[PDB]
């Protein structure tokens, strides 16, 4: 399927144990997509002081359209030293590995895969 319904655990930035997906734009997008498929991906909501506490390159989920079955359609955009790879809508949050942190909420998304 071109899209997959996912429910992403929303993590507090200070709980996150693995603060990024890797060392290059291509690796982080690769790893983000693998963790999304494997159900091992968390979401951190972006506010003042969040991104400097995580590791670049960043992987964002961004709104790709204006929401089937409660799931916002999203796509992945990476960022490294202020340059984004991808073009999409509003940021819903930054993706990180999930390694058993307790979430505060779930974010229902329809991921363009």
């Amino acid at each position: 399927k071109t899209h997959v319904q996912l429910s992403l655990p929303v993590l507090q930035v200070r709980d996150v144990l693995v603060r990024g997906f890797g060392d290059s734009v291509e690796e982080v997008l690769s790893e983000a997509r693998q963790h999304l498929k494997d159900g091992t991906c968390g979401l951190v909501e972006v506010e003042k002081g969040v991104l400097p506490q995580l590791e670049q390159p960043y992987v964002f989920i961004k709104r790709s359209d204006a929401a089937p079955h409660g799931h916002v359609m999203v796509e992945l955009v990476a960022e490294l030293e202020g340059i984004q790879y991808g073009r999409s809508g509003e940021t819903l949050g930054v993706l990180v590995p999930h390694v058993g942190e307790i979430p505060v909420a779930y974010r229902k998304v329809l991921l363009r895969k």
